[PDB]
């Protein structure tokens, strides 16, 4: 009843289009934007979804010659004669008011996510059913990316678990640690030899421009007392930053920082990069945090009068995470599987117990947010 | 004699420390950057180049308790009864002076480059060479970068030869379209039933929200008539717009326009983005053009009023490419593999002469610049 055409008008000058529904709303198209899109086969593939048209082949002060319409379809024709036909929900979908464009965005690319600090409540699924059931893959994936983090659960006690869910999504991403990563760890008990520390805050991999989008965290085999795994929801914290601290938010979110790492694993390599503690989107809105204190280079570019002040706003922000009121504690156990947002998310370990046995394997990957967010999409159609 | 330390201090407030070279300069250091990059291994993780230090542990309100000297060192305690010692060329390097940082920014990310035109002299050099010596591996990076364009020639007429290529960078960067894709056309000699049209200018994949940096296309078998490659220099482009159109350009550099593809390959994807096809940094520099008609999808999200001027200053932007002073022509042949910077050409073909034999045969493949880039900081240690 809103995507049925009531009257179609081209007019006045015929550079625009005017389309109102059987729900008395109001629509405008520019012509140039129509013939730019006509969905005739001499200027878009159906199949490869591309637009064949060129832009050469486009005049921008082009006008409709003429139009006709019935309720779910609008006639063209333009100078060069050429014939076009649209379809009203199609262009409904494409409507440029502030509203519908919001709208289709929110279809295009899941923008909600919900907030937390300490009383967030850490999703679960199970780790076969993910892999079966795409309700589950979708459940997943969609969580991932409203809160950040999903604990899938009942996964083997053997490497090549987070390969699986590499399938699942598209493919994992490769970096200079090679596809997957294992990390392990053994301390006898009673060793006065060994001493622990914490682990603080931080995302992984900043020393790439392009740091990767969520982290697969499995835990084979873990046997440890206080070990325990914390995180911190780095976009909840930043709103806190600014309202309570703008000066703090200004500085790192516009005070260029340099990472590297060299090293050898899947060869021999030298990263370096410059990326913003906190980046903002052109319209000031936090999209990605980049910090991790072990990999800041120790060469900083920037005039001494910023060094001091920069490091002031580092330090309460590096305090606002270890707050009780941002940071949520929690502890894996064998054949868990954490999956994360490395954009978002700053995770860190406590201090192991006294001198107390430790023992634990993991495996790690990386997935960028564009496969993962294709998945999704993919799978959103299937379940819907 | 840079290097050499004449006299340093402890200015007054002992938050700063002042430092004078055999050469008559004078390097300041804040004392909480001194204290935050401490060599001592209690600090330091020398090793990895990673930093220990928590910044838990960083009093931001620190100063100097007391240093001496010599000419190549200055010793440094802090109130809180920690030692550090620094190399006087360790501390020269970086000096947060105006030039230094500059200085040191040019060694790590090889920032120069030469605009061109149609008056450009396409770099070559031998694949073999490349594969086998690091200084030809060093002048076919160090080239790619500041030229955006380098040709090899040499390689053999079967497939795998972009994937020697990949092992020598470090690893290829894996897409939608496997590790490898593959283009084989055949049109018989004189045929009625069909006609090849021209490709415009573009960049692949502006689909991705982090594009492929770098393209490696092997010409294994072609047999054209016409249809020559035709390429162009982005932000040699990019300059001279700004400089006759600043409107067309403030609006493509400032716009986000949606890009889409979907499809099945490596696997099925539905992958969405946001560009603005003239991307700039946070200081107005171009660094980027994303750039395809073909995947621009016919979703605009901008208010009505801006979608005519967009289109105008588009044409604009199109039309400058098409310019004879804008582009060059060349013609690649069997056995060569051509190199290029996707983010700053973009690159088309010509049209092939009509009812002519078609029979071509290409493999390419996509890098990430920041593993080219290790790549090249690891080989030019490795030649100077
Ligand atoms: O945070 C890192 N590793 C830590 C934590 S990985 C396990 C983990 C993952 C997520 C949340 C809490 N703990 C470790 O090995 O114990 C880490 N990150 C980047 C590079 C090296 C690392 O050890
Ligand atoms: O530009 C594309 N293909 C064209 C050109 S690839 C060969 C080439 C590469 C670089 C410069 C000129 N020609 C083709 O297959 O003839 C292309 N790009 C992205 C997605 C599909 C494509 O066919
Ligand atoms: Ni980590
Ligand atoms: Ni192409
Ligand atoms: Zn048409
Ligand atoms: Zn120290």
């Amino acid at each position: 009843m809103a995507c049925t055409i009531q009257k179609a008008e081209a007019l006045d000058g015929a550079h625009l289009m005017q389309i109102l529904w059987y729900d008395e709303e109001e629509s405008l198209y520019p012509a140039v934007w129509l013939r730019d899109n006509c969905p005739c086969s001499d200027c878009y593939l159906d199949s490869a979804k591309a637009r064949k048209l060129l832009v050469e082949a486009l005049d921008v002060n082009i006008g409709i010659k003429g139009l006709i319409f019935d309720r779910k379809k609008v006639y063209i024709t333009w100078p060069d004669e050429h014939y076009s036909e649209f379809q009203a929900d199609w262009l409904k979908k494409r409507c440029f008011s502030k509203q519908a464009r919001a709208k289709l965005q929110r279809e295009l690319f899941f923008p909600e996510c919900q907030y937390w600090g300490s009383e967030l409540q850490l999703p679960t699924l199970d780790f076969e059913d993910v892999l079966r059931y795409d309700e589950h893959a979708y459940k997943w994936l969609s969580t991932l990316k409203k809160v950040g983090i999903v604990r899938l659960t009942g996964a083997s006690d053997k490497p090549g678990e987070v390969s699986k869910l590499g399938k699942r999504m598209g493919f994992l991403y490769l970096t200079f640690y090679g596809h997957t990563w294992q990390v392990q760890d053994k301390i006898d008990a009673n060793n006065v030899a060994y001493t622990t520390g914490k682990l603080s805050f931080h995302t992984d991999y900043p020393a790439l421009h392009h740091p990767p989008g969520v982290q697969l965290l499995h835990c084979i085999k873990q046997t440890v007392t206080g070990g325990d795994s914390e995180i911190v929801d780095g976009f909840n914290v930043c709103q806190k930053l600014k309202k309570n601290n703008p000066q703090a938010f200004q500085i790192l979110s516009s005070t260029f920082v340099d990472f590297t790492d060299i090293g050898v694993d899947y060869c021999d390599f030298s990263v370096q990069s410059k990326h913003k503690i906190i980046e903002l989107d052109d319209k000031g809105q936090v999209v990605r945090i980049n910090f991790n204190n072990a990999t800041r280079d120790t060469i900083f570019d920037v005039p001494v009068e910023r060094v001091q002040p920069f490091y002031a706003a580092l330090k309460e922000f590096v305090d606002l995470m270890n707050s009780k009121e941002s940071k949520f504690t929690f502890k894996m156990n064998p054949g868990d599987v954490i999956t994360f947002d490395n954009w978002r998310l700053l995770h860190g370990r406590r201090s192991y117990e006294a001198g107390t046995e430790i023992s634990r394997h993991l495996e790690g990957a990386y997935a960028d947010w564009d496969v993962v967010m294709s998945r999704l999409r993919i799978l959103r159609q299937r379940v819907e």
